[PDB]
């Protein structure tokens, strides 16, 4: 059937002024900060105590929500420059049997550095993306709970992926990066979806991969990377502009906007690559340039910008609701 092409024709159900006002009010940055972010600001490379703790924190936070989230741990072993290691992607899915999902993702591992005095906690990279996904889940819980109800809607729902092993152990290389994402995209490619089908895989079921990385620095600028997601990127610009106009964003100017008209010269390697090379459409919400503090001990909580993240939470939540027609 043509169901795998439905994503090509899929349209947002755009929210009005009062609904935008409701979403903006519904998200709490101080809450996210204390309850979702802070517990992740720890060293969490693969096999570390913090890796276990982060995965426990992600799972608990999702589990407390009303929405019908089904959690799985995609755990596997790989060789690495330090010897064999275990990796565990966290996948959180509403309506696992719906043929189509909008997929949001980031990586929850932090890059290994030897202590300076100091410890690398990857605040923007990617503790904040993780927290943004968890705040989204929380803020949107009641609207997401309606997806439990079956009927007059497309066969479409939401998935969250928190990848393990995004970072290289030593120098970045095709074999020493993307442990989690290379593994999972190969698993999904080889798995029938829906169950019992012929031809189609779980990759066909991915409407759009929205990959958050390196979020939390002030005045980020996001290029529109890919023509095949450019219409969805333009929605983020429209949502940004409108929230701005309605007075719903803080410390935000039009001249200082996040989402840009221009594209990007090179090719950024990230968790989306194994999906993108197999034809999954990608909306890659990583800034250019990268934050100043990138891969530095100063990628920490103090160098994060609260209003930026708050504003980005509002824009992402609106986008997700519009996509899902909620
Ligand atoms: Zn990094």
């Amino acid at each position: 059937s043509a169901w795998p092409e439905e994503k090509n024709y899929h349209q947002p159900a755009i929210l009005n002024s009062s609904a935008l006002r409701q979403i903006a009010e519904g998200t709490s940055i101080s809450e996210m900060w204390q309850n979702d972010l802070q517990p992740l600001l720890i060293e969490r490379y693969p096999g570390s105590p913090g890796s276990y703790a982060a995965r426990q924190h992600i799972m608990q936070r999702i589990q407390r929500l009303q929405a019908d989230w089904v959690l799985e741990i995609d755990t596997f072993l790989s060789q690495t420059p330090e010897g064999e290691r275990s990796f565990s992607n966290i996948i959180s899915t509403l309506n696992p049997t719906a043929k189509r999902h909008l997929v949001l993702a980031c990586h929850y591992d932090s890059k290994y550095f030897s202590h300076w005095n100091r410890v690398f906690v990857g605040a923007t990279d990617s503790a904040v993306p993780c927290a943004m996904m968890l705040e989204l889940a929380r803020a949107l819980d009641k609207k997401l709970l309606s997806l439990k109800t079956v009927s007059s809607k497309p066969d479409l729902s939401l998935q969250l992926i928190f990848f393990d092993g995004e970072e290289a152990f030593l120098h970045w290389s095709p074999q020493d990066s993307l442990y989690g994402s290379r593994h999972l995209a190969a698993k999904m490619a080889s798995t029938p979806h829906p169950p019992g089908a012929r031809g189609t895989s779980q990759l066909h079921g991915m409407d759009l991969l929205v990959l958050l990385d390196l979020i939390g620095a002030p005045n980020p600028t996001f290029p529109n990377f890919f023509p095949n997601s450019a219409r969805w990127f333009e929605r983020l610009q429209a949502i940004e502009h409108e929230l701005h106009e309605l007075g719903l964003l803080k410390d935000h100017s039009l001249e200082g906007r996040y989402f840009q008209n221009y594209s990007y010269g090179g090719v950024i390697q990230d968790d989306h690559i194994p999906f993108l090379r197999r034809g999954v459409p990608v909306l890659h919400l990583i800034p250019s340039p990268f934050p100043e503090v990138w891969h530095t001990m100063d990628d920490n909580e103090e160098n994060l910008d609260e209003s930026t993240i708050d504003n980005l939470n509002k824009i992402l939540q609106v986008f997700v609701l519009e996509y899902l027609h909620l």
